[PDB]
């Protein structure tokens, strides 16, 4: 019913080619999430299949949701 779901989450990215990418995480009407290169910090690159931990922040001014402080939690997967 009515419950505030706040906190860090974990999801993998679908495809990252342009400055903006979509994450495989459903928060509302949309199935995927929307984040910009400005979000990610510490000089990190998010690719397809990269699990990153982001915080769900709801905007009261607009009324939409997005990612913030995107941090690549997934491993290197190189070898």
């Amino acid at each position: 019913g009515s419950s505030g779901s706040s906190g860090l989450r974990r999801a993998t990215v679908e495809c990252v080619k342009d400055q903006f990418g979509f994450i495989n995480y459903e928060v509302g009407d949309s199935k995927k999430l929307f984040f910009h290169v400005k979000e990610v910090q510490d000089g990190i690159e998010l690719q397809a299949g990269d699990e990153v931990e982001f915080s769900v922040i709801l905007n009261q001014r607009t009324g939409k949701c997005s990612a913030c402080n995107v941090w690549r939690v997934s491993g290197p997967s190189s070898g």
